[PDB]
């Protein structure tokens, strides 16, 4: 997979965000992934999350995966990284989102996100505690 340019337009929720993408508006869907609606435990949390990270990168990138590069809504689904960190695992080792939706043929880090759920769950944080 690459990572490809992207500008934050604007944070969304946990698992969503508005950015530029080959200089077009586009809302993006984190990949493997799922955080809480706003209006859930640990949901504004994880908007917050997701909010600090984006924003105070310099740069974001884009990574789709092998398959599907937009869902039935538009959105585009990517893993998004932050100055190179990806947002998707970090949102799974804080325990702010759960690994899910994985479909094949759009799983390449899967395993790298379950190991991090491992890793939040053993520590009991958010979701988890
Ligand atoms: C993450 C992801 C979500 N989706 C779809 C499945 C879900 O459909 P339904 O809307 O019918 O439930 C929805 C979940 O997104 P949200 O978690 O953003 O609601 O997005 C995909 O099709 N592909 C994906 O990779
Ligand atoms: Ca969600």
């Amino acid at each position: 997979l690459h990572k490809e340019p992207a500008t934050l337009i604007k944070a969304i929720d946990g698992d969503t965000t508005k950015a530029m993408y080959k200089g077009q508006p586009m809302t993006f869907r984190l990949l493997l992934v799922d955080t809480p609606e706003f209006n859930e435990k640990y949901g504004p949390e994880a908007s917050a999350f997701t909010k600090k990270m984006v924003e105070n990168a310099k740069k974001i990138e884009v990574e789709f995966d092998k398959g599907q590069r937009t869902d039935k809504y538009g959105r585009g689904l990517a893993y998004i990284y932050a100055d190179g960190k990806m947002t998707n695992e970090a949102l799974v080792r804080q325990g702010l989102a759960k690994v899910a939706y994985v479909y094949k043929g759009n799983n390449t880090h899967e395993q790298l996100l379950r190991k991090a759920e491992a890793q939040a769950k053993k520590e009991k944080l958010n979701i988890w505690s």
